[PDB]
């Protein structure tokens, strides 16, 4: 089945029956335990939501492609409120070249180490066969309301042998998601007065994709395979007025409808795969090089994350991420029947960011140990990792899986991430699963860097109205989380019913500090001698909730599927405010009718629970008026079909949001001067949208 406790598979067949507009987040987010949220609670960059596992935030969701990490978003400035102006890393592989997606949540994900505290999403590509196969896939949607951006997508794939011990697969994708109109949120915006009169919270950013992957597999012996692949991808946006605080200037408006960020992603990988008597071997080298070219932004207060008109033009942030991995797998025949897995991992993240480290000290006064001008652009961290998994069959149908992961971070120090995963046949139809692991989060290179410096004149300073600096802190501890889960599942003749309780106890969550550690000296007027805060480790936070699934075969041709997320608790135990904003629950419901040998029909509903905003502003004071606004529970319904014309040609057509339930970004969560808050109303929900698709394949 596609749902066990803690784990979800999405197949190629699922991707075809609920086609995504462009980004995979659309379908990945319908799994149990998965939400589409920002990383903290500000609502900043709120139309740029990313996959979130069990409310742990999307920085704790590790994205792999064919088991190789994607780190491209680590090239985008990490802001005061824990958001990046990033669309995330689930849009690098085109939907129709994906074989399957694996979602691994909680204690079962800890063993993947750094940034798996939420879980792992592994996007797996279609491979060459015994003969040559290929496909040509085209998808095109059509919103009811013209304001909302339509999406168009064309991908091929082409694979096969070249010799009897040489395979290849290649694909290429060209896609575009038009931006929402600059004015989609007009009449829905928060109250905006004085200097900020006329300002708008933005709709969805558009994106243009160009993806090209080539792979050669070479099985130079019976039990010895060697893979080389290169990836070239490029996303350029279509700008539609988005700024961190929803403030505006002239440069912003000049750029409406233009490309204001381009991400070039280049991946080369060498992968050796081994299979013999004693067991199985795997090792890879990945070089990921990300170029994040975008218009210079300010780094101070309300100018944080708006185009800087004094320093017009593009800069380029460069991320060179180097990953090498070794594992073996040993079948052991002892007192207890078991399989042992032994691994090292080595990673290097080099970040060149010529823009983020340029905030100067002329106004808030100078900071002992921090040069005001021409600070380094450079950040790096190396983690070295050893791990062993023992997959022990006590008595058939029972597995006990203990593993130790140890990591040496060359700044933060040593991490010990132990794990234990039990699965228990109570009956041939029923399985109990328990897991308790301590997962691992290395600070990102922004949090870690004493050259990385934000400034506010007060509005953004915790527990005061005076000027303050926020500073990077190489003294930080890693974030660790003891992810507990207890779950039960009945599964028989395609009848599946399961419910999991999960609690992650979250230690040292890194976050903009609450107490000044220091005060700068000098500067201008009432702003002089500003307070200095760092990125602090929050001692304790907790997330808690329920994952459910229920699958009933109504008749032979008819399948009724349901996935449930229910989020019980999400609490920074220091401030008592929420970590993210999720829907209280999410129920995704598919009816799948195989009407004929050739015609398949799909009805879907998603129910979203209530969504409540943070209680406290940047000051730590209680928010008031429209900053308290909640989003009422709502549902989105859809019909679709796929009519197979032959073995070589299939056609799809359907409607997302049948009943045209629409939501509009009113702005960020809290009030600032001249821009009232928008509470939980921080994203655009698209209206009725027709779509059509065509797949030709040998
Ligand atoms: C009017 C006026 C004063 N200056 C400005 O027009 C601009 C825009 C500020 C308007 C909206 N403010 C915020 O959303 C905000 C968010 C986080 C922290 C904050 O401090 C915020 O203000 N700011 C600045 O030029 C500025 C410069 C240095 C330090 C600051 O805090 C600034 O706001
Ligand atoms: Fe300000």
């Amino acid at each position: 089945t596609k749902q066990a406790p803690g784990v979800s598979i999405i197949t190629a067949e699922d991707i075809a029956k609920r086609p995504p507009s462009n980004d995979l987040s659309q379908i990945i987010r319908t799994m149990p335990g998965v939400n589409l949220t920002g990383n903290s609670s500000s609502g900043q960059r709120g139309n740029n939501r990313q996959i979130d596992i069990r409310g742990m935030g999307p920085e704790n969701t590790l994205i792999l492609v064919d088991g190789k990490p994607v780190s491209s978003r680590n090239s985008v400035r990490y802001g005061w409120r824990g958001e990046r102006d990033s669309r995330g890393d689930t849009n690098w592989v085109p939907a129709d070249q994906v074989e399957r997606i694996e979602v691994i949540r909680g204690p079962a994900a800890a063993r993947y180490g750094n940034g798996a505290a939420g879980g792992v999403v592994n996007i797996i590509t279609k491979q060459a066969g015994a003969e040559t196969h290929g496909n040509l896939s085209v998808y095109s949607n059509f919103p009811q309301h013209k304001a909302e951006g339509a999406s168009e997508r064309m991908s091929f794939g082409l694979n096969g042998p070249l010799t009897e011990n040489l395979s290849y697969r290649v694909y290429g994708n060209i896609a575009k998601t038009d931006s929402d109109d600059w004015d989609i949120n007009a009449g829905h915006e928060s109250n905006r007065t004085g200097k900020q009169a006329g300002t708008l919270p933005a709709g969805r950013e558009g994106v243009r994709n160009k993806d090209i992957d080539g792979l050669l597999s070479w099985r130079l012996t019976p039990e010895q395979t060697l893979e080389f692949e290169a990836g070239f991808s490029r996303q350029g946006n279509i700008y539609t007025g988005d700024t961190q605080n929803t403030n505006s200037n002239n440069y912003v408006k000049q750029m409406l409808g233009h490309e204001t960020n381009r991400m070039y992603r280049e991946t080369y990988s060498v992968t050796h795969r081994g299979e013999w008597d004693f067991g199985s071997s795997l090792a890879y080298l990945q070089y990921e090089k990300t170029r994040n070219s975008r218009i210079n932004e300010g780094l101070a207060g309300g100018t944080e994350g708006i185009f800087d008109p004094n320093n017009a033009g593009f800069y380029t942030a460069t991320l060179r991420d180097l990953t090498a991995h070794g594992e073996v797998n040993l079948p052991l025949h002892l007192g207890y029947e078991q399989t042992l897995t032994l691994g090292s991992e080595w990673t290097e993240q080099k970040l060149d960011d010529p823009s983020s480290n340029t905030q100067n000290t002329e106004e808030g006064g100078s900071i002992p140990g921090l040069a005001g001008k021409n600070r380094s652009s450079s950040s790096s961290a190396r983690i070295f990792s050893l791990f062993a998994e023992d997959n022990i069959e006590l008595m058939p149908g029972t597995m006990l899986t203990p593993g130790l992961r140890w990591d040496h971070h060359d700044i933060v120090g040593d991490n010990w991430s132990p794990s234990l995963n039990l699965s228990h046949a109570l009956t041939e139809r029923v399985t109990l699963k328990a897991g308790i692991a301590r997962a691992y989060k290395a600070p990102n290179l922004y949090q870690l860097n004493p050259d990385y410096l934000l400034y506010s004149r007060g509005q953004g300073c915790y527990g005061q109205s005076t000027s303050c600096y926020l500073r990077g802190n190489d003294g930080l501890k890693a974030e660790t989380s003891v992810n507990k889960e207890l779950g039960i599942e009945y599964s028989h003749d395609g009848l599946v019913a399961g419910l999991t309780y999960f609690r992650n106890d979250y230690k040292n969550k890194i976050e903009s500090g609450l107490s000044p550690v220091d005060h700068a000296s000098g500067g201008k007027g009432d702003y002089a001698n500003a307070a200095i805060y760092q990125w602090e480790n929050v001692p304790k936070a907790v997330v808690e909730g329920l994952e459910g699934t229920l699958t009933l075969p109504l008749a032979d041709g008819l399948k009724w599927s349901n996935n449930l997320t229910y989020m019980l608790q999400s609490k920074n135990k220091e401030t008592g405010d929420v970590l993210s904003v999720t829907p209280r629950y999410t129920l995704n419901s598919m009816l799948d009718w195989q009407a004929t040998d050739d015609l398949s029909l799909q009805a879907t509903v998603t129910w979203y629970g209530k969504q409540k905003p943070k209680k406290y502003d940047y000051h730590g004071d209680r928010v008031t008026g429209s900053a308290n606004d909640q989003l009422s529970p709502y549902a989105i319904a859809g019909l679709g079909g796929t009519y197979r014309l032959s073995k070589n040609l299939s056609l799809g057509a359907g409607v997302d949001n049948l009943f045209d339930k629409r939501l509009f970004r009113a702005g960020n969560a809290q009030g600032v001067v001249g821009i009232d808050g928008a509470g939980a109303a921080t994203y655009n929900e698209p209206g009725r949208t027709f779509y059509t698709s065509l797949t030709a394949s040998f």
